[PDB]
């Protein structure tokens, strides 16, 4: 029809006296007839992502990552459901990622990886931690 020129941030007018909040946002009324009403970004995460991933809440979206220690095979850093999951370990150990000391071997684990001794660990550091160090 028109449009209303005071619609409130993150609406947009539907005709000339009314707006409708952005998708990702949510008002009280379904039709915002004021400028004092407000479209509030809506939490999608508090609302699935899948395996081995975390849910992040954005203004007007989200989205789903690998949590740490986990990578996406398909390559895509960010995703939407559990049908675009593709979040696999990261073997530390394989990669060469870890950062274990040359007195040790590196232990892949699932979502992480530790570092083991023949030789024993220095004093105030347990094996198989990352940071273990052993003479
Ligand atoms: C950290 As999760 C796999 O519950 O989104
Ligand atoms: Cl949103
Ligand atoms: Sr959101
Ligand atoms: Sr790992």
């Amino acid at each position: 029809r028109g449009c209303a020129r005071w619609c409130p941030q993150d609406s947009s007018c539907v005709n000339a006296t009314a707006c409708r909040c952005n998708p990702g946002f949510s008002s009280f009324s379904e039709i915002i007839t004021t400028p004092m009403e407000t479209c509030d970004d809506i939490n999608e995460c508090a609302t699935s992502c899948g395996k081995f991933s975390d849910c992040w809440n954005t203004e007007g979206s989200y989205d789903c990552v690998c949590s740490p220690g986990y990578e996406p095979v398909s390559g895509a850093k960010t995703f939407k459901n559990e049908s675009e999951n593709t979040c696999q370990d990261v073997d530390e150990c394989s990669s060469g990622q870890h950062q274990c000391d040359s007195s040790t071997v590196c232990f892949n684990t699932v979502g992480s990886y530790s570092c083991r001794c023949g030789w024993k660990p220095r004093h105030g550091i347990p094996n198989n931690q990352k940071d273990t160090v052993c003479e």
